[PDB]
């Protein structure tokens, strides 16, 4: 709803003059290709509440690779959610007969493992003897369901969003002169995934100044400058927004040359 996800790394780095200056930045988002299987990898689990006051159980999980699993061999069939999950985001449970030790929290989770986005969802679960007084209500937290003992029972639990269901990058590198706010960084650099490279700084730093343009397909845009002088004093940032994320990626290095 704003300046939505963001993945800030702060760092302090007091360097020697004349020494040459790394500053690390490298991600898995910076990886231009990005690999419909392997940097797309979600994960549903659905866990019920535990004992009194410890240790939640998981019941069954699901990751985009297909094939769900459950861990009590009790549930093996009775426990199921939809083998297309993840193409239309249903990512519902169904339990093919409760009984009492159904009863409880349950929570429906969602992990991005490659985007680090977490989502969950509380249903509770109530079982009654009288199938007259099955029903659904108040959403003041969450929602209840009362199902009938024995009898069948689907918690709704969905999420439509592109990064659930299934474009040049650029990165930034911006530099801060002591004394200057956060909203007046003057851009230093323009990386580009294909290799380019805009320069906005004045040829007295620029000189010094280079990246290993070949490792930008592993993802690592990391700054190098080479003859540090005292000028070279501020706070360097290297941020990156991944669109299909959502997401900021932004590492800070608040630079020192002794």
């Amino acid at each position: 709803a704003a300046a939505s996800s963001s993945l800030v790394s702060e760092s302090v780095v007091s360097l020697a003059a004349g020494t040459q200056a790394v500053l690390r930045c490298q991600s898995p988002r910076m990886v231009w290709t990005q690999d419909r299987l392997h940097d797309r990898q979600r994960v549903v689990h659905w866990d019920l509440s535990g004992g009194p006051g410890s240790q939640r159980r998981r019941l069954v999980d699901m990751y985009s690779a297909g094939e769900q699993r459950v861990y009590e061999p009790r549930d093996r069939d009775r426990l199921l959610l939809s083998p297309s999950a993840f193409h239309d985001g249903n990512f519902s449970l169904l339990i093919r007969a409760v009984d009492r030790g159904d009863e409880g929290v349950y929570t429906c989770n969602l992990h991005h493992h490659y985007c680090h986005l977490d989502e969950s969802l509380a249903v509770r679960l109530e079982v009654t003897e009288d199938p007259l007084l099955s029903r659904a209500y108040w959403d003041g937290e969450k929602e209840v369901l009362v199902v009938a003992h024995g009898a069948p029972a689907l918690m709704t639990c969905i999420n439509r969003a592109h990064v659930w269901t299934d474009a040049q990058q650029v990165v930034h590198w911006d530099r801060q002169l002591p004394g200057v706010s956060h909203d007046r960084a003057d851009r230093l650099l323009d990386l580009y995934a294909s290799g380019e490279r805009r320069a906005y700084g004045p040829p007295f730093l620029r000189d010094r100044v280079s990246v290993n343009t070949n490792a930008f397909a592993r993802g690592d845009f990391s700054l190098r400058i080479d003859e540090l002088e005292r000028a070279d004093e501020g706070i360097y940032s290297c941020h990156l927004h991944h669109h299909y994320c959502g997401l900021h990626e932004r590492r800070v290095f608040h630079l020192q040359v002794t």
